[PDB]
RNA sequence: CGCGAAUUCGCG
RNA sequence: CGCGAAUUCGCG
RNA sequence: CGCGAAUUCGCG
RNA sequence: CGCGAAUUCGCG
């Protein structure tokens, strides 16, 4: 009966229960009816609900000031934040031990793609219920100026957490002429190394740090 | 009928605030205090939604795999220009001299709809409908029949087979990721110039790389 | 131009 | 293989 | 692309 | 066995 518990937590009641459930079903539970298709529509939806809220309550309206914020606002970390409010995780139907933050976030999106559709695709209405429940935390995030931590910083905290050691960004080359230069640095921790390329030294490093983070997720 | 009214007619909507429509039309290089920078930001997320809700709904295959490719194209600037010309708005953009390219047009396309959205008093359902009413048919066509991607490898295949009488050579650089979702990074060389390209297949990668090598060769 | 081929690329 | 493009060669 | 196969990997 | 991502080979 958890079906009619999450609804009384959203402030809406699905006229089509199968749809709601579907947006909560992971492919590893029903290969024929999972939230994949919905997550796709949810992403587009929620992004619009946020951006409209960002260009509206932001102290600065220049793209260069909004982009950085939006990155956070539509980031997985944040969707889990909002999803957490709904206690969403304990409402997902998935095989024991496969659930994570990426799935939650996904489900969170597909959830609203569900409401939107189940209400006859009433953008305006679906948007309101979204704010009713989340507008506050969004305006707070924007006020606080929350932003996505850069890769170089993330890599450092990761490698320091594990091996109490920082990375080392050795410079290996430069191609393009003074007009349009291209750097190639080697990010390295222990014996793992990735390569980054970009306009400036810092830029390249970020590239390398990002790729090196991936390389460290499986190890 | 003035420019605005002449467009508002093709648009199928008349703003209850001319100022707003202006803002979504002028370019920074015409008004530093009142351009469309902020409106384009909003219009992008807005237009994205309209197009995606339409995609997922009428697209045959509704798989994450197939949809993504489409979506990219449907929101691609080259594709917006086609929608843009349907309104031939590239005649109402308030910009100075020749600086206007097929990017300032798409951006104005977005911003416009944001203006239509805001003006309607933030009426999504309305603005959305007005949108479909003018581009629904087009999008669907683009969706159904599918896309016809650019053959960068062959077009470049000549740019060099003539400008140098020699064909370009492609050299693989590195592959990564799980063996069920690999990421190829190949290199494209021509005479003395070189560029890279990423993708999920040696070909798609050679296509991405062959691309830059063109939008760089015609630079020197 | 038409026919028949070689080579490269892409599409089906 | 078919089809299309580019370079090339041969015949008409 | 079509047909016939080999290999690696993910899913059922 | 079956579905999907990738890399090759033969035939059309």
């Amino acid at each position: 009966k958890m079906l009619e518990q999450l609804e009384k937590k959203l402030g809406y009641t699905f006229k089509d229960k199968s749809l709601l459930e579907k947006a909560l079903t992971h492919v590893s539970y029903s290969k024929k009816e999972h939230y994949e298709t919905l997550e796709f529509l949810g992403d587009a939806l929620v992004n619009f609900f946020i951006v409209d809220l960002l260009v509206q309550y932001s102290p600065n309206k220049r793209e260069g000031f909004l982009s950085p914020l939006k990155a956070y606002l539509i980031s997985e970390e944040f969707f889990n934040l909002l999803a957490q409010k709904l206690e969403l995780h304990k409402f997902i139907r998935i095989k024991r031990g496969k659930i994570n933050e990426t799935i939650i976030g996904d489900v969170f999106k597909a959830l609203w793609a569900a409401v939107y559709i189940d209400s006859g695709r009433d953008a305006n209405f679906t948007r309101e219920l979204f704010y009713k429940l989340f507008k506050e935390d969004i305006l707070s995030a924007i006020k606080e100026g929350r932003v996505k931590k850069d890769y170089k910083t993330i890599l450092q905290e990761i490698t320091q957490k594990r091996w109490k050691e920082r990375p080392e960004y050795r410079l290996i080359s430069v191609e393009g002429p003074h007009h349009k230069k291209k750097f190639i640095v080697e990010a390295k921790i222990k014996e793992y190394r990735t390569l980054g390329e970009g306009k400036s030294k810092k830029e390249a490093e970020q590239r390398a740090a990002e790729e090196l983070i991936k390389l460290l997720e499986e190890s």
